[PDB]
């Protein structure tokens, strides 16, 4: 096999989980230790349904920017007796862009889902439900419901977590190493 779904794959395996929220489906990343990391909008309480366990969350931060503007994730710190992978090398120090990306799924509805989102542009500000969020990226993919806090990779680079859509284009908050320091 070869490199980039191996990587993919790898990341599936050790860092990428179904979860239930009150909201719904979602996929989640863990980034290291007792870290991961959510869509804003799947609105975890005190507890997360993480594949086969109700699990405790011990801590919610939603993340925003310095003119207090929403970013669309929110840091969760389990209590759980694992610790995920530290994979935050793979996350750029700043937001970037990318070509050819894909973007990996996992719920109970799309397990281990790719899907070849295709090159990743800047995008900055997007609506979505009447709610603004900076930081953005698009990729010219339909993408769908359910796929939320898919995970947008390329390259061994992990990039950002699929937010929102529109029925041609889908767009993702883009990831930085800071978020997770
Ligand atoms: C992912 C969440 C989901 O499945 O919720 C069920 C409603 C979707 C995926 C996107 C939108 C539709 N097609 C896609 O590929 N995202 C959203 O529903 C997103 C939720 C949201 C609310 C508030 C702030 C930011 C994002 N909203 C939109 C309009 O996409």
């Amino acid at each position: 096999m070869g490199p980039s779904l191996d990587f993919a794959l790898s990341l599936l395996r050790r860092n990428v989980r179904q979860v239930q929220t009150d909201q719904g489906h979602f996929t989640m990343l863990g980034v290291r230790d007792r870290l991961a990391v959510l869509p804003r909008h799947s609105q975890p309480g005190k507890t997360i349904w993480i594949e086969h366990k109700l699990v405790n969350i011990l801590d919610a931060v939603e993340l925003v920017d310095e003119q207090g503007v929403n970013l669309e994730l929110t840091l969760i710190t389990l209590d759980t007796n694992e610790k995920f992978r530290d994979i935050t090398k793979f996350i750029p120090e700043n937001i970037s862009t990318a070509s050819d990306a894909t973007l990996v799924i996992n719920t109970e509805h799309m397990p281990s889902m790719f899907v070849p989102v295709g090159d990743v542009v800047q995008y900055g500000f997007l609506n979505l439900s009447g709610k603004p969020t900076h930081r953005t990226m698009m990729y010219n993919f339909p993408t769908k419901a359910g796929q939320c806090g898919g995970v947008v990779t390329s390259v061994g680079k992990v990039i950002g977590i699929h937010i929102g859509g529109n029925g041609r284009q889908g767009f993702c908050a883009g990831l930085k190493r800071s978020y997770f320091a």
